[PDB]
């Protein structure tokens, strides 16, 4: 509360930690079907059911432009695209199966990095 605070994270190299994860997250074989938005035109039913769509270069365009204040906001975004992957595709498909893996991947390098 006012004056009352916890000792001070050295929260500096935040944004390049996120930026490295995100790069790992980019380069995994399992990556493609998050790479760029998924096309609103050409995939029925994705604009009306998925109703914050993200993906990975929005969220690279995102953190090199400074629109995440703190890295919960980050993780949020990460989150939101395998949380939409879950939404619109079945477990037992490619999609499905990249969703689940990708989330496990990006979870360990985030629990690894900032806990
Ligand atoms: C995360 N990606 C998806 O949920 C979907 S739904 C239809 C797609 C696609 O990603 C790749 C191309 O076509």
């Amino acid at each position: 509360s006012m004056s009352v605070k916890k000792p001070k994270r050295d929260d500096s190299k935040d944004l390049a930690l996120c930026s490295m994860i995100l790069t790992e997250m980019e380069t995994h074989e399992d990556a493609w079907p998050f790479l760029l938005p998924v096309n609103l035109k050409l995939v029925p039913g994705y604009k009306k059911v998925i109703k914050k769509p993200m993906d990975f270069s929005t969220i690279r365009e995102k953190l090199s432009s400074g629109q995440y204040p703190n890295l919960e906001t980050f993780a949020l975004d990460v989150r939101l695209v395998f949380d939409n992957c879950e939404t619109f595709n079945e477990d037992d498909s490619d999609i499905g199966r990249a969703g689940h893996n990708m989330r496990k991947y990006f979870e360990k390098k985030w629990t690894d990095t900032f806990k």
